């Protein structure tokens, strides 16, 4: 009591720093005794300590006097009346800028990150107002996770909080009791299943806990279940000869399949059989394949580089014109003394002007200012100002050169200069099969559309002419719109030749230099299909077909062309297979338009008739491999969402359709209203009511078989406005194309959407506030209503608009408040109802993933809910770890799945490679709750609890609130208003109509959700058990138990022999079995998809197909990915990603010769970026299959072992000696002394002298390669340290990598930034330096001992030897992968500890936490900051099984 008060009073002024502001509160704290005053004073002072401590740490003046942002502005004389009311903790005002500090200390990660995000939002809210006011904000907040501060030592404040803690308990004993703010204090600091909350579970968690027991008998005996199965069957079978449907499951006659495929689309694709006819149609389909097959046939051009480099500084209408005189002038002193697209002088910005609008812009810009006297008045000032951007940031020698061309300008020369060159089909030679220059023109008519996002805003014939380079002759483009949007391009040649078409540049990266990879992919393919029936003249037929197909697919990329060629895998899987759904041929049909797509149809049918036509069962394996690969040929299209909005409406629709047929209850409340209880009552009642003849596609579980399942697990047998309307209304008669007006009317979602509170609603609303800016606008609309009456005292929309807007006006007409930013956390769990944890109710939001076929749904929710959901998704994971069938993240189980699959398939037993359908929207947390609160787990107080925590996190998920994404609701309201003002309305367009007759939807909340991926381990658990039960029903009825597996949305069922003899013997039984397994799954929530099969030789478990024995390689699958995945990074890492993906590729059977070609393509891309190819950039382009038994180390060593062939012959026996005498008896530390890494690399000399024989200074000094990251990393502290710290569009990536890597990127010893150009030329021309190439410039072949005026600028200090970086590597490669890496032709914590074993960097590597030779290899890795010798195996997973062509293990070194 009194003793603690006295202790505090004597502790505040005797142990805390004496500050002017702190004293004000210190004295008042000392002057009180009553507990409530003591607490408030102590808490406030504890707040102020951190407040001013962090404000001074930032250096921004603290807001002690509670000065407002407006006050902070006005104390400096800045008058901006009207601003968001904010009270920054620390502020520093300057002439035109502001620094605001918001500070807070939070213990729990969740509350910390929360307060972080809304503090960022609060700062960003006033961003535009601060900017337009003439100042700017310094964005910064002080997120501290501790109380250590300058004003007090740690022990002082720690004991302080202890005393306040104990005095809280004393006060809580007294009548200072606080309802739950007492909790927010105390447990707010004075994972694993937080149970410290109260329990308010009343009158709702009892009905829900009752429906899970009303009807079920979870204890049935061990032989009272058999009698139930035998009476659920044979009550089905006898209702199959008349009742439902013949099983949806029929057999296959391959000819029937092929003919049914052929007769698809009776309408327009109507059996155009003749090959030549099809190809003739093909070569004429779009407008672009009409060129790709057509058979057509430096003083300037550098001045643009200079005229362009000085362009990013300024860009205005008055500019870019006299920036073009400096170019047209250059076009007259080079043709008179003697490109140009015939009226157009290619000006700065890829722009193109008219030679006649110029030469008339002057003479009225110049004349407004004796014209010949007025000559040179601007052509000289421009030179002077551009040269004003001098060696300032290294303005290079290009400057005086222009002083020769430009000053030749005269008004007797600009009388005709543009008047001199006054000059303002093709066909389709089809024989362009197999002609490498028919794709080699795509590989250059895409780079002229790809490097076209690289234009800028830049404000007739104003057309952004790029250049189609090619051998010698060059064409153009002509378009008018930039960005990543669509526009109508053109081409131009020597004759006009408007080959107009319409495409999207983002889609065209795949062929951007790949002319020799595709032509060998499509050539290897046809090396599989050298088959006996086709040896007649059809190989040419197939070859022309396949090439004319790949051309269409690359040349006309679009979603349908992907979904189609993807679906053509199901048909072939069926043709080789032996049963199949009967509703299949409606799983293949699209709405083909755009004759390209129809011709793709015809080509596919031609391929299928040819290969799968007569003479079957002779080489079907090869034909199957061929065709599945042609199926995967779909990946060549980019997976990048053709449009955004029309790919959000689709995702929302795919979410919201089943809810249309079940129930939804738009926009619930935070407190579950009676209506929600009624609707959930009804939905549970229906969900548990599904008779023994199910509607076959609707969510439901039948409480007569569900009882059997739960009871067979519990038994031990299956184991082992008044302003809104007015604002729109006044402007309506103030705004009087009209589609902008339609937008204006559809901007009306303010008198219909005002939901939630929090953050729901996400510019002209504020613009009218500043636009009007009149005297009295914030009171009632009395004046506004007066104008409307006094006014009246493509036009119908205006009158009904006044009718609507007149309609609108008629119908429309204390706690720790300050210490909130301080230790007190406002929100946190407390007493929780059965709906939610009292802070919220498990909010969510959905967006689409990006995939090949169809965009897949994704649920993303804020971090607290992502913390809670982790508890369920881990409890169920640990649960299923006891059962041995699932395979989702149990990776060790996948290998056994593969082994069993192979042992099965090898013999001829079935594989019912099913795939379930609508797995997202046909599962409900209710079902897992039913399944759990009915299981009978063992002894209590350690299982019996945590069950009542999983089964109350689930009950939380039940009532989630997904969000209607804002663009979707905007679009649907547009559609509604368009329809109403002025059919084809899909179902989800009518619900908006009813509700917007009343109130808008915002949130949707229903039982059948199972957020895709959210509970994706709970789903796996359920599926595993259900399959383990159905494969018991089938066992008791028919007589065999077929094993299964699962992924959470895939499956398999490897029936044994006794259920495989029947298909050959009698299919009329196994047909019934595949009907019954498809029926019970219907009773439960498992709906088998029509894409399933039961192939006696085929399989498909998570996309790893099979054939008798071996695996279908899926060549095109991996090639299509390696040719992608080129991301903007450091090229020494961009070429790491590919050297991983190529190892992945050669894991499966991509042949080595295509791998080299992929690598050559990537190197060629870099070389196009103008980036020197130092020998460590991308791996050897001469590879044995040696991707096995070799790390990246071995490739790079092998490269240096041939880029300098006989120098690296001595430094390989020196290393032999070093390794011979390092492991056994010596160095092990003194080698770090001889590493000498502090100083220069004479180490080679002293270390050759140390133990070994003659070694000249040549083999060391001579080979020396330019290295860009020598002294610092280059702009856009070792490497392995950064990686360990890290373990605490794609065609607008390249179009950026080629922009930054050419500019000032490299850095110097004194933070100086240089180009690659000057640095790469000086080493070649301006020294006794020899800089010749070997396919990669190993600059400065000599650098004699580096005896020189060293550090000239940088180009001599900036280049390190080679035969040393060969030594350190060719050592690291000798403990990691054996001894032979010299002879002539493990995990994170470890590495952290052996990094600590030299403790100096641990001081930086430690605080981010909230063997025999490994020391040496870690050292060598830490020094060599370029590749990976250790840090590799901890970033990129290697592969386990390797098989590649046996004709590559024969050509080996
Ligand atoms: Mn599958």
């Amino acid at each position: 009591m009194d003793e603690i008060i006295s202790e505090l009073r004597e502790l505040c002024l005797n142990y805390i720093e004496q500050d002017e502001r702190l004293s004000r509160q210190k004295l008042n704290f000392l002057g009180q005794r009553e507990p409530r005053m003591v607490l408030i004073e102590g808490l406030k002072l504890l707040s102020r300590c951190i407040e001013i401590d962090s404000a001074d740490k930032s250096g921004c003046t603290h807001n002690h006097d509670d000065k407002s942002v407006e006050t902070i502005l006005v104390e400096s004389g800045i008058v901006c009346p009207g601003l968001p009311l904010i009270i920054p903790d620390g502020y520093k005002l300057i002439d035109n800028s502001l620094i605001l500090l918001e500070c807070f200390v939070r213990s729990t990660p969740a509350s910390f990150e929360k307060k972080f995000i809304e503090d960022t939002n609060k700062l960003a809210c006033i961003r535009e107002d601060l900017a337009v006011a003439g100042v700017t904000l310094v964005p910064i907040v002080d997120g501290r996770c501790d109380y250590d501060n300058s004003f007090m030592p740690e022990w002082a404040n720690f004991k302080f909080r202890d005393l306040l803690f104990k005095l809280l308990e004393y006060s809580n004993q007294n009548e200072k009791v606080f309802e739950e703010s007492e909790y927010f204090r105390l447990c707010e600091s004075l994972m694993d299943s937080m149970k410290i909350l109260k329990d308010a579970r009343s009158t709702h968690n009892d009905e829900i806990m009752r429906m899970c027991h009303e009807g079920i008998n979870p204890n049935m005996s061990c032989d009272d279940v058999v009698f139930g199965i035998n009476s659920l069957f044979s009550r089905f079978r006898r209702d199959l000869e008349s009742g439902k449907l013949k099983r949806n499951f029929q057999k296959v006659n391959p000819e029937g399949l092929i003919k049914e495929f052929s007769e698809l689309y009776e309408n327009l694709a109507d059996s155009d059989d003749i090959l030549t006819l099809s190809r003739e149609a093909v070569e004429s389909c779009p407008l672009m394949r009409f060129i790709t097959a057509e058979t057509h046939g430096t003083e300037y051009e550098r001045l643009l580089s200079m005229l362009n480099k000085v362009k990013s500084l300024k860009l205005l209408n008055t500019r870019r014109r006299q920036l073009l005189n400096l170019d047209v002038l250059c076009l007259s002193s080079l043709i008179k003394q003697s490109c140009y697209s015939s009226v157009n002088d290619r000006l700065v910005s890829f722009h193109s002007t008219k030679e006649e609008f110029i030469r008339l812009l002057r003479n009225r810009k110049k004349s407004k200012v004796r014209a010949s006297i007025s000559e040179f008045i601007a052509k000289i000032q421009k030179c002077l100002l551009v040269v004003g951007l001098s060696f300032e940031h290294y303005g290079l020698s290009e400057h005086l050169e222009q002083e020769c061309h430009i000053p030749f300008t005269e008004f007797e020369n600009f009388m005709k200069i543009g008047a001199h060159p006054i000059m303002y089909y093709n066909f389709q030679p089809s024989t362009e099969q197999l002609k490498n220059i028919q794709s080699l023109r795509r590989l250059s008519s895409v780079c002229l559309a790809l490097t076209n996002s690289m234009k800028t805003s830049s404000v007739c014939k104003e057309v952004f002419c790029q250049v189609i380079k090619l051998d010698s002759e060059e064409y153009h483009l002509l378009y008018q719109k930039t960005g990543e949007s669509s526009r109508c391009y053109s081409i131009q040649g020597p004759d006009g030749h408007l080959i107009s078409f319409y495409a999207d540049p983002k889609r065209f990266f795949l062929p951007i230099f790949s002319d020799e990879v595709l032509y060998n992919m499509i050539d290897i393919m046809i090396s599989w299909i050298r088959s006996c029936p086709d040896l007649k003249d059809c190989l040419t037929d197939i070859e022309v077909a396949l090439r004319t197909l790949l051309l269409l697919m690359l040349t006309n990329p679009t979603k349908r062309n992907q979904k189609q060629v993807q679906s053509v895998r199901y048909l072939v899987m069926a043709i080789v297979s032996d049963f199949s759904s009967t509703s299949l041929m409606d799983k293949l049909r699209e709405d083909l338009i755009t004759p390209a797509e129809k011709v793709v149809y015809k080509l596919l049918r031609f391929l299928i008739k040819t290969i799968f036509g007569t003479g079957e069962k002779v080489l079907l394996s090869a034909k199957f491999k061929f065709m599945l690969n042609v199926s995967y040929l779909c990946h060549l299209i980019t997976k990048e969402t053709p449009d955004r909005l029309t790919d959000q409406i689709k995702c929302f629709e795919k979410f919201f359709e089943p809810k249309s047929q079940f129930g939804f209850f738009v926009n619930p409340k935070e407190a579950i209203t009676p209506e929600e209880e009624c609707v959930f009552y009804e939905q549970m009642k229906r969900f548990t009511s599904k008779e023994i003849d199910c509607q076959h596609t609707t969510p439901g579980v039948n409480l007569e078989a569900f009882s059997l399942m739960v009871s067979s697990f519990n038994n031990g047998t299956l184991i082992f406005l008044l302003v809104s309307a007015v604002s729109q209304i006044t402007e309506s008669f103030v705004r009087k194309y009209e589609y902008k007006v339609s937008k204006l009317v559809s901007r009306l979602v303010i008198g219909s959407k005002g939901e939630e509170t929090g953050r729901s609603e996400d510019c002209f609303d504020g613009e009218e506030e500043t636009s009007f800016f009149k005297s009295l606008e914030e009171k009632v609309n009395t004046t506004i209503a007066r104008y409307r009456r006094g006014r009246r005292a493509h036009l119908q929309l205006i009158l009904t608009g006044k009718m609507a807007h007149l309609r609108k006006v008629i119908l429309s007409e204390m706690s720790a408040a300050l210490k909130n930013l301080c230790f007190y956390s406002e929100e946190s769990p407390t007493s929780y109802t059965s709906v939610g944890p009292d802070s919220g109710r498990l909010k969510f939001a959905l967006s689409y993933k990006e995939q090949v076929g169809g965009n897949r749904e994704l649920y993303i929710g804020d971090l607290r809910t992502k913390m809670f959901t982790r508890l369920i998704e881990d409890y169920f994971e640990s649960f299923s770890s006891f059962f041995s069938g699932s395979c989702l993240n149990n990776d060790k189980e996948f290998e056994n799945a593969i082994l069993s699959m192979t042992i099965n398939v090898r013999e001829g037993f079935l594989n019912y490679s099913m795939d379930h359908s609508k797995w997202g929207p046909m599962m409900c947390p209710f079902l897992f709750l039913m399944f759990l609160q009915n299981l009978k787990l063992g002894d209590d107080q350690y299982v019996r609890s945590g069950k009542d925590h999983v089964s109350t996190l689930l009950t939380w998920h039940m009532h989630k609130l997904v969000e209607v994404p804002f663009p979707v609701v905007n679009a649907m309201m547009k559609s509604y208003v368009k329809s109403k003002l002025k059919e084809t309305t899909v179902t989800e367009r009518i619900f908006r109509q009813y509700f917007e007759m009343g109130i808008v939807p915002s949130h949707i909340s229903s039982l059948i959700d199972m957020g895709q991926g959210i509970l994706h381990n709970a789903s796996d658990f359920y599926g595993l058990l259900s399959e383990r039960f159905i494969n018991y029903c089938i066992g008791v009825i028919f007589g065999e138990r077929p094993e299964a597996y699962t992924s959470s949305d895939d499956q398999i069922t490897l029936f044994d022999r006794r259920l495989s003899d029947l298909v050959v013997s009698d299919p009329e039984e196994v047909l019934v079995l595949l009907e019954f397994q498809s029926h019970l799954s219907g009773l439960l929530n498992k709906f088998i998809s029509p894409k399933s099969v039961a192939g006696r030789f085929a399989a498909e478990f998570k996309s790893r197909f099979y054939v008798w024995g071996e695996e279908v390689p899926l060549l095109t699958k991996f090639v299509s990915a390696a040719l992608h995945n080129v991301k903007c990074k450091e090229p020494h890492q961009l070429c790491e990603t590919i050297d991983t993906i190529a190892d992945q590729a050669i894991a499966n059977g991509v042949p080595v010769s295509l791998v080299n070609s992929i690598q050559r393509r990537t190197l060629d891309l870099l070389k196009y970026a103008n980036f020197p190819l130092d020998p460590f950039l991308l791996n050897t382009n001469t590879d044995v299959k040696d991707w096995l038994d070799g790390s990246r180390g071995y490739r790079i060593q092998r490269l240096i072992e041939e880029l300098c062939p006989n120098e690296t012959k001595v430094v390989r026996k020196l290393v032999r000696k070093l390794h011979h005498k390092l492991k056994n008896g010596e160095f092990n530390e003194e080698f770090f002394l001889d590493l000498f890494n502090r100083d220069k690399k004479e180490a080679i000399l002293q270390l050759g002298d140390l133990l070994g024989l003659e070694e000249d200074l040549n083999q060391l000094a001579d080979v020396n390669w330019l290295n860009l990251n020598e002294m610092f990393p280059l702009r856009m502290i070792p490497s392995l340290i950064k990686t360990l710290q890290n373990k605490l569009c794609i065609s607008s990536g390249f179009i950026g990598l080629c922009k930054t890597l050419g500019s000032r990127c490299v850095r110097n010893k004194n933070r100086e930034n240089l180009y690659i150009k000057k640095l790469l030329e000086d080493l070649t021309t301006d020294d006794h330096v020899t800089r010749v190439c070997n396919r990669d410039g190993i600059t400065l072949y000599i650098c004699d001992k580096q005896s020189h005026p060293e550090a000239h600028r940088d180009h001599i200090c900036l280049l390190r030897p080679l035969l040393w970086d060969y030594i350190c590597i060719s050592l690291s490669n000798s403990f990691e992968l054996g001894v032979w890496v010299l002879a002539e032709p493990k995990v994170n914590l470890n590495q952290v500890i052996q990094s600590v074993r030299r403790l100096y960097p641990k001081i930086f590597e430690d605080q981010l936490l909230p063997i025999k030779f490994l020391d040496l290899c870690v050292l060598i890795d830490i020094n060599s900051e370029s590749l990976s010798l250790i840090s590799h195996v901890v970033k990129w997973k290697r592969d386990e099984h390797y098989t590649v062509l046996f004709s590559d293990l024969a050509n080996s070194h």
